[PDB]
């Protein structure tokens, strides 16, 4: 059931009084202070049970972080598709080329999907932080048939610069269709 505690009588003469907890622990945070102290409502519920009505809550504001991820996918199809621009945008989110649905929710999976977006790619550059409503807004500047705009931005956040990995060169290609024999 719940794991073990450490024995109560410890020295905290050694360690400062004020310590490390609280808002201040809050210090070290992703971009999205509520994605990481929400995690930390999970750690409630290792000295929580399922009844633990915060917790469930912690599940509920993530399940929000999901809606987030559905509804922006649905701008970036429209504002690349529109144009022609779909793969880079493609890539930030996890469209490449994979036409994917699942009837199951996954909940969590979509901020893993925002966190690596910001990393490989930005709409706007890196120092730009990608949310539903922003991106939104961005889209109706879309609209003005500026696109082409993005492209150099979110480019700009991740140029080929040298470190790029190299293809092996020589691999052998599958026949996709058959061929008559000698």
């Amino acid at each position: 059931g719940n794991n073990p505690y450490s024995s109560f009588g410890a020295t905290l003469e050694r360690d400062d009084e004020k310590n490390l907890w609280s808002m201040p622990h809050d210090v070290s945070h992703t971009e999205a202070d509520d994605d990481r102290i929400l995690y930390n409502l999970i750690v409630i519920r290792n000295q929580q049970t399922k009844d633990s009505e915060e917790w469930q809550r912690l599940n509920y504001d993530i399940y929000t972080l999901r809606q987030i991820r559905r509804e922006v996918r649905n701008r970036w199809r429209r504002i690349l598709e529109d144009l022609g621009f779909q793969r880079e945008a493609d890539s930030l989110l996890s469209v490449t080329k994979l036409s994917t649905m699942s009837d199951s929710k996954n909940t969590r999976k979509a901020r893993e999907m925002l966190l690596k977006l910001a990393e490989e790619t930005s709409i706007f550059p890196a120092s730009w932080e990608l949310s539903e409503r922003y991106l939104l807004v961005v889209d109706r500047l879309i609209a003005l048939d500026a696109a082409e705009d993005f492209f150099k931005i979110a480019s700009q956040m991740y140029p080929k610069k040298p470190g790029v990995p190299c293809l092996v060169d020589g691999q052998r290609k599958l026949h996709c269709l058959p061929f008559p024999s000698p």
